[PDB]
């Protein structure tokens, strides 16, 4: 269907330039939240997080959705994207897209959560939230190293 | 197409021309719906509203059923710098657009959502963007407005 | 022609949406200096300023180009666009753009210059200009006024 | 047209996607060039250079030729946000596009230029903001290789 093609590569294009042109604006608390908003709206998924570690230590650095749900749900060796389903349970989808840095595996990851079952995205929109991610991992990583130059 | 580009390009040019001229003649609750009015027109969208903020939010225009716009979340988003598109599959608006409204002041405080009852692809983006600044010349305005009647409830 | 037409359509809007998107990210000095700059480069002029007053007598609050150029050259009833020959002068020609507020007339201008002569910007340039100056206006007089609060 | 305006926008994922993939896999020297080249071909402009500051402004990257590209100022612009478009009648280069490069720093650090030997239009609104956020990706991964070569230096 060209229509739904055409509302595809659309929202998709949107989402990366609007994404890109706020982050690079705003201070890095705000990022994160932002750019996890973003995301989650993007997919249309109602709950998220940003996990950050090695600065090992898992931290919770940016959240959309409700804590409590959250809180029922790391991995550093990762480096690909995750659909995982989880039937019976508070988000029964979760889509998982690692942050990836100078070290082998990944320093983070972007976790989309859902309270309903839902279609995975399809492949094109999570290559298009791999390329937001890889810009927010730049900028995290970025970040982090002026902190250290200081 | 060139010419049909220059074609969009002076409608974009008449809209923002037009609008922002009348802008400076209107009252606030005019200046409001006029823009909310032109912006749906603009992009073929069937619903919209006004969002401001300061006690809390408050829906300060809207355009289309206030049935399907009360659907909407009101949240205030004063970190926002630029639009988003939304695709809401299966809900009575499964397109919306944001378009934050900020002046001087730090922060934005207020939203321009456009909102459509069938899923369409997002507009063009100079339409967009032309629709982005209409929100901005609007917003100066009612801050405009805001910060003189502050000035004068000081007194 | 439209080609030409073409051209001017795009470049007007171009400065309307990228002047617009800029302005109301920056400080108050920067912001100044950079609408003037775009105001300036829209029209193909080297110099320019803008000037302030009533907060009677009359301030630069930005400058683009030779001070000493510009120092070769304020009327607060105004409130229309001039188009000024200079024959013979430094800066030959010279657009004026009226920054209206709560007042009568004006409380600044905007002042674009340029060290040799040229045609007049077209009647559709100067009303992108003035819109863009409306929007300026409003800026200058909300940061006055957020001042004034505080 | 629907159609055109989906195979556009197709297009333009292409380039972001592809040239973003790239970027991570490449060295600063190789970056700057694949980018310029992509962005000069995705817009059909024939010259194109990339400055960037921190002594003073140096042009890191050149497309076209370097005769006509002497002409174009080289400001450091540390101040903008988005794009500009310039028209700058009967010179080498009479049309212009800037799109600034911003990472995590304070400031924009550099400014992708793209100009044309000939007057043409601005390119569309959606392929400049595509040029625009593939600047802002290039920055990320520049900024990236001077940041770690500066903590390198601190020991």
């Amino acid at each position: 269907n060209a229509y739904r093609q055409s509302q595809s590569r659309a929202a998709r294009l949107r989402l990366l330039v609007d994404t890109g042109q706020e982050l690079i604006q705003l201070p890095p608390e705000a990022m994160r939240k932002c750019v996890l908003q973003r995301a989650c709206a993007f997919v249309a998924m109602d709950h998220g997080l940003l996990l950050e570690w090695g600065a090992n230590g898992v931290q919770t650095t940016a959240r959309h959705g409700s804590k409590e749900r959250l809180s029922t749900l790391a991995d550093p060796l990762a480096i690909g994207p995750q659909w995982l389903e989880r039937p019976g349970t508070h988000l029964p989808c979760v889509l998982l897209l690692p942050l990836r840095g100078a070290d082998e595996g990944s320093f983070g990851t972007l976790v989309l959560a859902n309270s309903v079952a839902i279609s995975a995205p399809d492949g094109e929109d999570i290559e298009s939230l791999q390329l937001l991610a890889t810009l927010l991992a730049a900028h995290l990583e970025n970040n982090r190293l002026l902190e250290a130059l200081v």
